[PDB]
């Protein structure tokens, strides 16, 4: 029952909500360029006493980096950003609490490794690992780091058959964990362009390792739990604003949060139309409570 | 269909019934670079008895003629003379045939190959030019640099085989080529793992194919076993009559399944991946498909047929 948002309805909701959780890409900005009116509306929400949070499935930037980008583009400051890097670090903290010196093989960014380092998890394998040796015997003979207790698959632009081989070898130990930052098929880019998502890499590792990975990012509930551990979210008085139906809006529906769809990003009203037709009850979960052309549309009520 | 143990008498009955024998290579004829004991003698005897022998492989790393050299070196024999034709059908050659048929009429077909030099050689033989074989290491600081790399014009297919040089760059180029609707996506096999000696394994081609499928939001066409195209690739040259042909294999999900779906008599050899315990599990109907994966006859090794060939 997607309602079209008007200034009157926006005022009504704003009275009801104290916390707003936003996806960054496709909602607040595309690339390094801000959505028209978005910085001012978020500044105004802060002035009206609303608490702002940010949830992202990208593992390439640290919390402080996302916060600096928000500050430079005028969105303000209080941390308020919850990305798959930080939340992956928290997951590994929880699942490796008993390990004395946990080490993880990270097919991912320096930011993911830094976030793991902050929670006490040493990371190995960030960066290039180009193929060496002419056959499987050479590839399977390469020495591995000792005491590796987890394999974390993030956005690895250096992904190679060597990293897949080392990951599978680490995962031959039953105690070893397999964690994926997200399961997205595509990473949205500017101008409607896209590149391969972390989900492709994670699925390669899963298939080779005959394992099912634990997914940290949206639509997984783990990212909401990571936000709630610090915010203490009240589902009834909290709203999730997002651009993608399969990740942001589904997360909102599963966690009983109010949902707003912004049409500045990947998803559009036509997609919601197909979802409103009952092919599956799940697709009904992928429908927003309200829709806005842009987040600046909250400025009339603010 | 009751997985009968092939006794020498039963084996002789089979020899009278079949004129053509199709063998899987790894786990049946040889393990790695070392031959299975007694297999070379058995196949040489089969050639002497006038039986026609063919070979089916899911590995895309060797050309037909190269496989023939390995067979000759290990004592399995070779095509007799000038009239005789090649006996080995691997995923490189049959992938080339698949693109030959599916790119019929294309003026100068080009393919982006995440695969071996052998696959490129076979494609050249069928008239398909190949681009992208070999390493493509990461360059640049961001997506704009990666997406600024120039792509070749008139690429009409993406072929994913065993690529140990697979990289995020090659995946990115593959999706960019596949953004063209006419472009085909072909996979040599969908195996999650490549079996190796001593129970070891490495990641299979299926992982690479799946990554490309997910990013391109496409479904790949698989050439290798259990897909029936490899059987059609054999038949295009052999002209097989299914009831008078036997398929010998080591793996239930690939070799024996191909035999059953193509109405070939099946012999399971226990020198490879599959065991009688696995066929036991399949004989218990957990899945409808598992009934298809049951051998008509079983032997510990193909050398077990040597008494009936003398």
């Amino acid at each position: 029952r997607c309602v079209r948002l008007s200034a009157e309805r926006a005022k009504l909701l704003l009275a009801e909500v104290d916390t707003l959780l936003f996806n960054c890409d496709g909602v607040l900005w595309r690339g390094e360029t801000a959505v028209p009116g978005a910085p001012e509306t978020l500044r105004a929400l802060r002035a009206r006493g609303k608490r702002l949070g940010f949830i992202t499935n990208n593992s390439s930037k640290t919390r402080t980096a996302y916060a600096e980008k928000l500050r430079r583009l005028g969105f303000g400051g209080p941390l308020e950003v919850f990305g798959t890097a930080y939340c992956s670090a928290l997951y590994l903290r929880q699942r490796l609490a008993g390990v004395p010196d946990p080490k993880a093989y990270v097919l991912g960014s320096p930011a993911l490794a830094a976030e793991l380092e902050a929670v006490g998890v040493t990371s190995v394998g960030v960066g290039p690992d180009v193929l060496h040796g002419d056959g499987p015997s050479d590839w399977l003979a390469v020495p591995l780091e000792p005491d590796v207790r987890a394999v974390v698959v993030g956005f690895d632009p250096h992904f190679s058959y060597m990293k897949l081989t080392k990951a599978v070898r680490y995962l031959q130990q039953p105690d070893c964990l397999l964690v994926g930052t997200n399961m997205d098929n595509r990473l949205p880019l500017e101008n409607g362009r896209f590149i391969a998502g972390t989900g492709c890499l994670v699925r390669a590792v899963e298939m080779a390792a005959q394992r099912q990975a634990d997914i940290i990012g949206k639509p997984s509930r783990f990212i909401f739990d990571c936000v709630s551990q610090e915010y203490g979210i009240n589902p009834e008085r909290t709203v999730m604003v997002g651009d993608r139906l399969d990740t942001d809006i589904l997360l909102g529906s599963t966690c009983s949060l109010k949902t707003i769809l912004t049409l500045t990003g990947v998803s559009s009203l036509e997609d919601v139309k197909s979802n409103q037709e009952s092919d599956s009850m799940f697709k009904k979960k992928m429908v927003p409570d309200f829709y806005v052309d842009s987040i600046a549309d909250l400025l009339p009520a603010l």
